[PDB]
């Protein structure tokens, strides 16, 4: 009746408790919460460290989850790396919030560091029976996966379908290449000192007849999830290289071409040798290619990236840290990284210049970047006012809608490139 | 001859069965084991659920351990929340390890008391015979020490005996009593370290640092006795003592000498958890006739970046009083630039690790140069800590570091000596 490994109640027992909780709810109009907790990227840990460590980490997390709740509450392992939590007898519906953060914050400390995404389903608001509530909380949890990770999300009518949609995309992504469904769009970069074009970024567009245009931000995670990141990443790299190689012949220089590089790709053994090859074929000087690695990966409290990163520098490729400013980071480790560029996350820029918090952190990032001799570029710049603000504050480069949204090669060349 | 409540054999009966086993062990030349099991944080269980439940829990625990062992094996209640176990016949010492874990995993599942089920844990010490002793008392003693070791190296764990374990266990107990006494007899002492400004060259304040000398043990370092306090629940009493005395002295100094900057005091993580902190702090200031502006509370980064929603609201409350807030040991590990701004900080203290390498080390320079730029941008009074050499102070000045603190200025001084060395008349 209890999970042997963790000693926690099983799915069955839980649903018995939830029923009593539901009776309690309708008898004494006292709302409740069902939280679904799934661990962030646990396979990589099982492979990286082996079951021995895994089975242990689960026991540890189990305990720490219990130590965060009251005796009235219930914590169960639902199977796999998934814990379902029952908060009955909430005085107010908003209480589930404070208890959610506690649970999420239990993971901030170490155990070996792991993370988890939480989905909240309130009752009876979001369901009046066990299967429905469990099903919804899960759907919420998936939305936390959808929106980055290591976060909590609430259930909303729509996001049950959004969850099953993402699942569908994973299988279709396998056919993406066979069908001519992948494209590269290009976005210009602007330096504020001068008024000149200083480079561009390649973005991956995936089209599907059922689901329409899929966004790059949502595309890569999917490719990672279904283990196609390598094959797809290679396709993206090569086509980026090809495009730059072509432009070098039919158009005047505008700087380097930028591309997102997934951690999984950084983990490959033949990457550096692969890139050499690709750069040679297109007749490209290595520095003409810029690889963007997202901060959250680099700052996973495990400096496994250094080794490879230096190789890429010895190759001559430019390295940029992407989506910087959010979450946790290490200043010590930030300097040890051979980076040329630091990209300011959109979130902080979208608020410029009105919001003082965003403005405050933008300055901090700007000043931090110059101290560590890194070129600072702001991404998501949407208004002339933001550009002006960033210009005074001494941001070096901008990228976003003020200049141009992503464009197809032809339109991009047509609009921004000159002859030579 | 049996524990009434649990139905388990008491220590007298256990002793005879241990003695008999020892006899067989000598002749037959066979190894054995005595295991000491002490429930983990069971006081909290009684506090939150009450004896009636705790008794049922003990009864439940006792019965589950019984099931985990052979017939030749015997489980006994030594007394309180402590159980003791004997493994008479072992093929080899390796076998004891195996049996120890069995008993651990028995605490994995929760235990059933009335309607509910609660999880309890335990620490386990192991003593082998005749390796670790050939008589009952020393085997129990040594097995107990290992339990205390398991108790100190963490919990819900197992530990084997080692020659040095007994002393460590007693010392830890002694230091507790001595701390408890010192705290209760005002036998701790505050030392004071000056802070200088590089922008001017005049005093900018001072830090109050807790010291503890004991003739029998000598100077007990804070690194040693603060965890002790945290472990045996004396940190709240300690922090309160530190605050009051830190205030008193400053107040007294407000009258006697002239204003020389504010006084900084470290605020342990748990002190922030105190619900009455703000109420209590205000009184402390009022009593000493100290403007809140005169007092600064230093809080370690590692803790503040681990903070919750309850912590940020308090930090505001502390500012509402007018006291200054400072982030201590800054830049070492992983932190959040986003969360750093939302804090109403006034001061930023650069960790001693980055400043002790100045200026020869290239990395430590880059980071120190970064932290200054960071603090400046956020409008935070940046201050170097642990400044030892002149070359280090030089560097910090050419790199725009506002304030400074360390041996280069002066080591922590006793009150009289401080007042006589850095303090001028009202
Ligand atoms: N060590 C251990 N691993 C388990 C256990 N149960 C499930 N897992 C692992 O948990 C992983 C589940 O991964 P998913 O939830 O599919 O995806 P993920 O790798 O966690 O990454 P996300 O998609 O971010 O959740 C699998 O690799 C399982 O082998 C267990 O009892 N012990
Ligand atoms: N209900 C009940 N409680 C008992 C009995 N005997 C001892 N206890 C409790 O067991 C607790 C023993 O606490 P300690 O061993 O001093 O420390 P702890 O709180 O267990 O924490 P540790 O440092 O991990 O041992 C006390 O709070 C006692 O009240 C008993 O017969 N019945
Ligand atoms: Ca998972
Ligand atoms: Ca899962
Ligand atoms: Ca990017
Ligand atoms: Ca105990
Ligand atoms: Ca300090």
């Amino acid at each position: 009746h209890h999970d042997p490994l963790t000693g926690l109640p099983n799915r069955l027992l839980f649903e018995s408790r939830l029923n009593h909780a539901l009776d309690e709810a309708r008898e004494e109009s006292r709302p409740g919460a069902v939280l679904f907790i799934d661990l962030d990227r646990f396979k990589h840990i099982n492979d990286s460290l082996g079951h021995p460590i895994g089975d242990l980490l689960l026991k540890a997390i189990a305990e720490r989850l219990r130590d965060q709740l009251r005796d009235v509450d219930t914590v169960a392992r639902l199977g796999g790396d998934e814990f379902i939590i029952l908060l009955p007898g909430l005085h107010q519906e908003s209480d589930a919030e404070h208890v959610a953060r506690k649970l999420l914050n239990a993971f901030t400390a170490p155990f070996f560091f792991v993370s988890a995404s939480v989905g909240i389903a309130l009752f009876p608001k979001d369901g009046d029976d066990a299967p429905t509530l469990v099903k919804n909380a899960d759907a919420a949890m998936y939305r936390a996966k959808s929106r980055g990770r290591s976060r909590i999300e609430y259930y909303t009518r729509e996001l049950t379908y959004l969850a099953t949609e993402r699942m569908a995309l994973e299988t279709e992504l396998r056919r993406a290449l066979e069908r001519d469904e992948l494209q590269l769009y290009y976005q210009p970069k602007l330096s504020l000192e001068s008024g000149l074009l200083v480079g561009a970024e390649a973005l991956v567009r995936w089209y599907h007849p059922l689901f329409g245009e899929i966004s790059p931000e949502r595309f890569i995670p999917l490719a990672e999830d279904c283990g196609l990141i390598l094959p797809l990443g290679d396709w993206v790299l090569e086509h980026a290289c090809q495009q730059m190689g072509e432009w070098q012949k039919l158009h005047a220089p505008f700087g380097p071409l930028s591309v997102n590089l997934a951690g999984a790709q950084l983990g490959q053994p033949q990457l550096i040798e692969r890139l050499e090859q690709l750069l040679e074929q297109s007749g490209l000087e290595p520095s003409r290619l810029q690889l963007e690695i997202t901060e959250s990966f680099i700052m996973n409290q495990t400096e496994e990236a250094l080794a490879v990163l230096h190789g890429l520098k010895r190759l001559g490729v430019q390295l940029a840290i992407d989506d910087f400013g959010t979450g946790y980071s290490s200043l010590s480790y930030l300097k040890r990284l051979p980076l040329d560029i630091l990209k300011i996350d959109k979130s902080f820029i979208r608020g410029l210049p009105d919001d003082p918090h965003d403005a405050a952190i933008t300055r901090a990032i700007i000043a931090l970047g110059r101290s560590m001799q890194l070129t600072v570029i702001a991404e998501g710049v949407e208004t002339e006012g933001q550009q002006s603000f960033l210009t005074h504050e001494g941001c070096e480069q901008i990228q976003g809608f003020v200049l141009s949204p992503p464009l197809p090669a032809e339109l991009f060349a047509s609009k921004f490139l000159k002859p030579r």
